[PDB]
């Protein structure tokens, strides 16, 4: 597509505690046929946080990496001091 | 951990149409602080189908690749003929 593929963007609940994924009926059917014929299918999910920092898109999967990156920027270091781990 | 990391395994709805993701309260807080301070945060999601085939774990993100792989195996070719695209 025209836009840069970054993967599926999650729509969070009001309380930002959960998000719901909708599966393509075609992939649901593929899943059921595989399940019924003993292939033990599973849908695997990989989630990352992304945001626009200086002029770039930064992505993170673990808070220690986010902490290391934010430590380098005055625009973030004090902001996330109370959320991020003290390790 | 002790088990092989394959990413998060989705728990599908009875009708296999949807699945719900639960977000870590710590990452929810990181998200809200970033949102409020104009970082335009988003959680990006990448989903793959995985199953045990002969003795391996095969993963797929597009049906044409699944069709090409299943075409090679008699154990799958006729099974998915009606689900997978005819391309």
């Amino acid at each position: 597509g025209v836009l840069m593929d970054e993967g599926a963007v999650l729509t969070l609940a009001a309380d930002l505690s959960s998000a719901t994924l909708d599966i393509s009926k075609q992939w649901s059917n593929v899943f059921n046929i595989l399940r019924e014929n003993d292939f033990e299918p599973k849908f695997l999910c990989e989630v990352k946080l992304a945001f626009k920092c200086d002029g770039e898109i930064k992505t993170f999967s673990d808070l220690q990496s986010l902490r290391k990156f934010a430590s380098q920027k005055s625009s973030m270091k004090e902001l996330l001091k109370d959320v991020l781990p003290q390790k």
